[PDB]
RNA sequence: AAAA
């Protein structure tokens, strides 16, 4: 009786119950009613016989739409002595016809200009809609106010928060609080921080020493929770944000202000910081021994880029600091190297793959696509990363205090089998694990057994899609790919808020729990799964904005490059055509079923393949391919590929 | 899937 409704191709969908079962129903466009994608509705099941797989339904009311607002392109055009407005929403799945209200219009509106608007009335027997334009974004044709449209079609806030800007500068640093007791005080330490080059935000510092036995191993976190406190007005937006984003062009949206988020909580060098430290001890083949929890201080004596490490690594170009420096990030790749070994031995899941960045120039415009290449100086940083996240993990349920974790369940049998028909048709090896109980060493050895063959890529593609999504729970549920009984984000409490969680909880009840309240401990636990909820469902929209700036820049790029010939494989076979995964910008393109040559193709979803009627011929996932460019979609955001 |  009540769902949330999904659309899909030619906007036609699904409602997903709220029920216990989460029931899916299907709905056809004809009995959407005037609901839009996620939209919660009140819903009938229709008097129909089943067709088979899941009921269908009609939407019977709206009882909370998804959005107030909506981005689209205002058109205004003369005729007959006349004003005519018209909006084109940018979201292909906003099907309802609109009639603007001229008194939202300002007299100065020119035609394709990007808009937001709100729904003032809505007729759900016609379709048919009256709308005000509520803000004027700019050029229609701008690349950036494109973006900035995309964010706001998936709920994502981006403008400066004046309140919030003001709140932060009041924040300074506290002198003497390098003098409490509780925290100790390692400014001596030769800290260095390792980030990409464009990033100003320095939440981690690291700091490793050899001992007889092995290595002493300091990851140094921001010390967010000490300037942030808990439900004041930084800390309720930052909540809502949920986490830092990243758009093309180096395009950030911060979680906090950039008093703290490039100040304060910066570790830029030569300032005095104050931390959150995890301390773990390891013996000579990187087996960890004992940990270490505690407020610092520090001072890193060297902010690096990955380039530079690199360079250096490769005996390319020598780095301009101290001794006591090189000696730090020499045993830093050292214990790295040993303890992803260790990692490996006990089980882990490395699902790297091919990876891409767009260049756009200094207007957002993309200039072209870069393959991202395995970075020695990237690795080292996040082995140190995870193992941190691990043990606090580790250290909160050894406690016995209630966190949010981030987990990643087994996959099914069923789901299993799957992708083994898929790949063993592909040369990929059929696996000899036990499908119920599966470790991650076991799934580590079957990608090993087969980094060689030439479809390792896609192989790597459908293993993913067969995980499916990592999340966040308070249950205490493994992380299948990490290869750990007990994960979670501890190091990035600057541009996410569930590591500021994390860091609030070690202060409450490990640091200094007697000054706080059990009230503020109790509260805390009790919102713990409503603040995982939260994150879960805004990561959703992250990653949909993501997919949304991606596709329309990548065919921005590609609406210059029509009549190209692309070589490629097929990512995905659905019941409209096959995709074509680019090799030369690793982007999907769509092959358009019914003007396949040759025969006429059927699709089979039991192996979802297209199958030729009259000749068998077969196409599968993994296939190679050759097609041409021959239009772009800006409908949808699409390149429709040609075979040839 | 992980890492800033
Ligand atoms: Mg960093």
């Amino acid at each position: 009786l009540q769902g949330i409704l999904t659309l899909g191709n030619k906007n036609s969908g699904f409602i997903r119950s709220l029920d216990d079962d989460k029931t899916v129903y299907y709905v056809h466009y004809s009995n959407l009613t005037g609901a839009l994608d996620g939209d919660l509705v009140e819903f009938c099941k229709l008097d129909k016989p089943q067709f088979g797989d899941k009921f269908d339904a009609a939407v019977i009311t709206i009882l909370k739409r998804a959005r107030i607002l909506y981005a689209g392109n205002f058109l205004v055009d003369q005729n007959e002595f006349a004003l005519e407005y018209k909006i084109v929403a940018d979201n292909p799945r906003f099907y309802l016809t609109m009639i603007v209200n001229p008194d939202s219009i300002p007299n100065n509106l020119a035609s394709n200009t990007k808009i937001a608007f709100q729904i003032d009335e809505y007729d759900p027997d016609n379709n048919l809609c009256k709308v005000s334009v509520q803000q004027v974004l700019g050029n229609n044709d701008d690349p950036l106010i494109n973006i900035k449209a995309i964010m706001l079609d998936n709920s994502i806030v981006f403008e400066t928060n004046d309140v919030v800007e003001q709140h932060a500068n009041k924040l300074s640093f506290d002198t003497e609080e390098q003098h409490k007791a509780y925290r100790q005080d390692l400014t001596d330490l030769a800290f260095v921080t390792v980030d990409p080059t464009t990033s100003k935000d320095l939440a981690d510092a690291i700091y490793v020493k050899t001992i007889p036995t092995g290595f002493v191993l300091y990851v140094a976190i921001a010390d967010v929770a000490h300037y942030v406190n808990r439900n004041s007005e930084i800390d309720i937006e930052a909540k809502h944000k949920t986490s830092s984003i990243y758009l093309p062009g180096h395009y950030v949206v911060p979680m906090l202000p950039e008093q703290l988020s490039n100040q304060l909580c910066s570790l830029n060098p030569a300032q005095k910081r104050y931390v959150v430290v995890c301390e773990i001890s390891f013996d000579n083949q990187g087996r960890i021994k004992t940990n270490k929890l505690y407020p610092a201080t520090i001072i890193s004596k060297n902010r690096f880029s990955y380039d530079q490490v690199n360079k250096w690594l490769n005996n390319k170009s020598e780095l301009n600091c101290d001794e006591t420096v090189i000696n730090s990030l020499k045993a830093a790749f050292t214990l790295s190297d040993l303890i992803q070994a260790q990692r490996q031995k006990r089980g882990t899941i490395d699902l790297s793959h091919k990876e891409t960045e767009i260049v756009v120039d200094e207007h957002y415009f993309p200039i072209k696509i870069n393959f991202l290449v395995h970075d020695k100086a990237e690795t080292m940083i996040e082995n140190l990363m995870v193992v941190a996240n691990e043990t606090v993990a580790w250290v909160l349920t050894n406690n016995k205090i209630a966190l949010p974790y981030r987990v990643h369940p087994r996959p099914s049998k069923k789901k299993l089998q799957s992708l083994i028909e898929t790949v063993g048709e592909l040369n990929i090896t059929k696996p000899q694990f036990n499908l119920d109980t599966v470790t991650s060493s076991q799934i580590a050895s079957w990608l090993n057994e087969n980094k060689d063959n030439p479809s390792y890529e896609i192989f790597v593609i459908l293993l993913l899609r067969t995980l499916g999504k990592a999340f966040y729970s308070v249950n205490p549920l493994m992380h299948f790919s990490i290869g750990s009984n007990h994960y979670t984000h501890f190091t990035s409490p600057i541009r996410r808020y569930i590591d500021l969680t994390i860091h609030r909880l070690l202060w409450m009840h490990l640091f200094t729990p007697d000054q706080f309240t059990d009230n503020e401990r109790d509260q805390l636990k009790q919102e713990l799964e409503k603040i995982a909820d939260t994150v879960n469902d805004t990561e959703i929209k992250i990653i949909n904005c993501e997919r949304n700036a991606n596709d329309y820049l990548t065919t921005l790029l590609l609406s210059k490059q029509i009549g190209k010939t692309f070589s490629g494989f097929i990512s995905a076979i659905t019941s409209f055509g096959i995709f074509m995964r680019m090799d030369e910008n690793n982007f999907d393109g769509l092959i358009k079923i019914t003007t396949i040559p040759d025969d006429f193709f059927i699709f089979e979803k039991e192996k979802m393949v297209l199958k030729g009627r009259k000749t068998n011929k077969v196409y599968k996932i993994g296939d190679r391919l050759e097609a041409k460019l021959s239009e772009i979609d800006f409908i949808q955001k699409r390149a429709i590929l040609t075979l040839i």
